């Protein structure tokens, strides 16, 4: 047993031995690590300040014309932004329908009409909007008539029970009256949209598309290293240099065009660069759907894809190919021809592109250098939003803004904050800050990601804090979305208050003028949209509540012909 | 046959060194991951942090003054003539045969013309030298600017039409005695315009950059800081600290005053912005001399110094002591009557303050304070190129005019080289030296070698405002160049406007400007003995003597001339 007793003896002299050696090589391997992460972190935190005093300004991306969406789906999106079971046939019998029109066009039954269904606890807010939206689609022929209506039910909604404080006044659309006033700023506000704000939103559009483009781009989390939203930016790393790739269009014709990748960008993503720089430098899509232009590299002539053969697996996972994976080079030819991934269900648990299983805030100068860059279309679309085009506001606006006037007036106010109160909660609060957020329901073609709509939530949550009537103090504690555009808010705060102040100053609105433009604006999409349907939707509401209506109708001494009326129309669609 | 025993001994011992070896090894592991750690979350606490910094930096740089406390014009033109030797100034600061003759002398253009001529004609006659004569000639003749200007002309004339190779390297650095001269004289007809109108933005310029700094750690050793214009004087380390609100008093009669101190600061530190937070305070230093304030800390009434008997020491050097050393808190009495360790010679090798690694981590920091300060840079700029009541100084303008006079009589078609011109011999000459050194211009104006290198970087920006070339910002650049880089195209915009205003402003009447060049005469005329300057400048005279008689025969000289030069020889000897 003593030989047993050698065997274990070598094998703990050669064990300790090794065990020896091990201590040294893991700890100079640790040292070494700590070296090449030092260094990484040097390099990156000195190259991203160098990026944000350095920033060239190339956003300016020529367009001209403007793909505007047609008004029936801008409207659609606006009136209706949940379910289009409707929508679709209100955009592409007689009698009844007749019948139901001419009874909404009295004045007093569309009051007690509004008033009764307001008054029932079984009635809620999704209600409300519907019925709201389906009058302004039934009226939309008639804005004169609707903005009457809409005048006497606010006043009712002043009058009657808010006056527990003048300032919670219009805070959010609960209301059918309050439905109604956002759904008619967007048909009297549509025209000024295209003239003055279409197109420096579509601007910051395509710069803010175009500068997020300029970095890496995870096609998995969707996180890149441009962004204003501390939320999408990158955790991790990247290790990565551009392409000047010279792309060219096809005894085949010759078309070249110097277009900027990455060597970490996957297939898709450099389609989607290609017909970006395409659109951008010359005004027009070369093809409208992406999925038509066959994308070929030259290697010797190779078809490639989004994967192949050949991806690396770890784990559970697949990584995507990116360009350094097909080996593409600097000055690369590729080509496009006329002849998805993504579409699969399960797409973001089985591939693998830019983080698997940590310093994520020296990437902060990013969002600084992503917001000085895009800071000038911001400021353009803006300044274009509370701008007076020959120091005249749209008509919708001024008319309004005077008739808020005329109700604290009317009140007894003595108070501007109020009046700053209700003109924010009217519009920049209803309308152009679901715009910002909003825009594919402007422009034609207007794909937009799920990044863009953070990043646009970004400036939107400045839009709103623009309006604000209170003095936020920057402290140390305070979301990062806030410290981006902070020291630019004071300055909007007091052009907002100019705004509408110059407004208030400019001349009245002539009753003549603001006939012909609301008859105008009714001729314009007299024949857009059918009453037959929204009125057939509005009287399924009706015969819902109509002893409530009609015990409302009489509270208020109301004519014979109007109650047969009624009775009238039930027993027509009946 | 008892081997068993030995091999389970000698195992026993063996098998334990496994353990201890395992346990040591998994213990040293677990370290390195925690030692991560660690780093890494400090990392995220100061990147986030400074990053924060830059977007919240309130305007408190806010500190008033009233009127600036200006040096004595001696002492400026004293360092203005001489920034080297004061061997000879001290003289001039605070035989009448001989004097008055030589003075008699100089003021004969053509004798001072070939004077200068033969001077500027000798191998063994250094550019030192050259600075020197042109010195001691402005001081000889500070009470005749009128002549002083005449004869500076004409030796300008001179060095133009004498040259005939490229006129954009003209002026370009100071060799020439004219050239020298030139400076002098630009100090002398410019220290008005100083006082009026770039005084004060100066001075509240350096006000905020000592503001600034002192918001934030600063190494008493390394004399390096956290908040910086130049990436040099960055600090490396991260250090650890809180703010103070000190509630200083100053007795008994009393006092009371809020001060902003920090967790790190050396007693020397904390006096230093007591003193500094009081004067931008009231306008007023509640002493000049720095060193008459003691220093009293309240614990139940207890004194406290640079160094006590209970201060650390590592490998052979000392640490000095910090406030969080005498465990003060925030709110802590100070008391401050009437009643250092820096003065040692061996001072930067003995002592220890905050290092003993990432460092671009403070990058933002260089913004940080580069714009907390903008404000006062572009004022201090816009003031120099600046048209008080659409008036350029009348100085400024009559050189200026006076430029555009010679290149047109050159027959020079390009606008580039008056531009060149202009900018040489005016904000190059004069402007730069005065942004780099604010102690000429101010009473009681201590300079620290890193506020130094800031204005360095600032007056590195200011030059750049001057050139004429189109230069663009690339990842290869120093990090003082891309810090002011966005700034620099408008201000070159700014600057070339300046030179054409200055030049469609309407001309100098010869009567207002010898009113002027007299007047400014007439002020100076007794601050500096001209007998000591003639002196020291018939050592020159007699040194090259045969070869300005040489240059004068060379020029139909009159007699009575000729007779004049020997007389004076004759006189000192």
């Amino acid at each position: 047993k003593v030989e047993e007793l050698l065997s274990k003896n070598a094998h703990l002299e050669n064990e300790v031995a090794r065990l020896k050696k091990l201590q040294k090589q893991m700890s100079k391997k640790m040292n070494d690590q700590l070296e090449l992460m030092e260094s990484n972190i040097r390099r990156d935190i000195r190259q991203g300040f160098v990026d944000l005093q350095t920033e060239k300004s190339d956003l300016i991306d020529n367009v001209g014309a403007i793909p505007f969406l047609d008004y029936k789906h801008f409207a659609s999106r606006i009136f209706f932004p949940e379910a289009g079971t409707l929508t679709a046939v209100m955009i592409r019998v007689d009698e009844k329908c007749l019948a139901f029109a001419e009874l909404i066009r009295d004045k007093q039954f569309l009051s007690c009409f509004v008033h009764a269904l307001e008054e029932q606890k079984n009635f809620s807010i999704k209600d409300k909007c519907t019925v709201a939206s389906l009058l302004t689609l039934a009226l939309h022929g008639d804005l004169l008539y609707l903005t009457e209506i809409m005048e006497d039910l606010l006043q009712s909604l002043m009058d009657q029970s808010s006056n527990a404080n003048p300032k919670l006044l219009l805070r959010r659309t609960e209301s059918i009256v309050e439905k109604l006033l956002t759904n008619w700023m967007s048909i009297c506000l549509y025209g000024f949209l295209r003239e003055s704000v279409g197109q420096p939103l579509f601007l910051l559009v395509s710069a803010l598309t175009q500068q997020i483009s300029k970095g890496p781009v995870d096609s998995v989390t969707e996180k890149a290293l441009y962004t204003l939203s501390e939320d999408w930016l990158l955790c991790q790393a990247q290790d990565f240099e551009p392409l000047k790739l010279k792309v060219v269009f096809a005894e085949e014709i010759s078309e070249s065009l110097e277009v900027i990748a990455l060597t970490c960008d996957t297939i898709q993503q450099v389609k989607e660069k290609i017909l970006q720089t395409f659109q951008r430098k010359f005004g027009f899509r070369y093809t409208q759907q992406i999925r038509d232009i066959e994308i070929e590299y030259e290697k010797e002539f190779v078809m490639l894809q989004e994967v192949d053969d050949t991806s690396e697996i770890r784990g559970h996972v697949t990584m995507l190919n990116t360009l350094k994976h097909y080996q593409v080079g600097d000055g690369a030819c590729i080509k496009v021809i006329t002849p998805s991934v993504k579409d699969d269900k399960n797409f973001s648990i089985k591939y693998f592109h830019l983080v698997d299983p940590k310093i994520k805030e020296m990437y902060l100068i990013k969002l600084l250098s992503t917001k000085v860059a895009v800071h000038s279309f911001v400021e353009n679309l803006f300044k274009s939003i509370w701008g007076l085009p020959n120091n005249k506001a749209p008509l919708a606006v001024k008319y309004f803004f005077d008739f808020l006037d005329e109700q604290a007036e009317r009140k007894k106010i003595t108070d501007p904050d109020v009046l700053h109160i209700w003109k924010t909660n009217s519009l920049p609060l209803r309308f152009w800050v679901n715009i910002l957020k909003n825009p594919d329901f402007v422009f034609s073609d207007m794909e937009k990601s799920p990044h863009l709509d953070g990043c646009l939530s970004v400036i939107a949550q400045a839009f709103m804090d623009s309006f604000s009537l209170t003095d936020t103090h920057l402290d140390k504690h305070s979301p990062t979305n806030k410290l981006l555009y902070g020291k630019d808010i004071p300055q909007y705060k007091q052009e907002v208050k100019s705004y509408y102040k110059l407004v208030k100053d400019q001349t009245s609105i002539s009753s003549q003028e603001l006939k012909t433009f609301l008859q105008e604006e009714s001729k314009k999409h007299q024949n857009e949209f059918n009453e037959s349907a929204a009125l057939r939707e509005l009287y399924k509401y009706m015969q819902r509540y109509f002893t409530e209506i009609f015990q409302k109708l009489e509270q208020t001494d109301a004519p014979s012909n109007l109650k047969e009326n009624m009775h009238r129309v039930k027993e027509l669609f009946d």
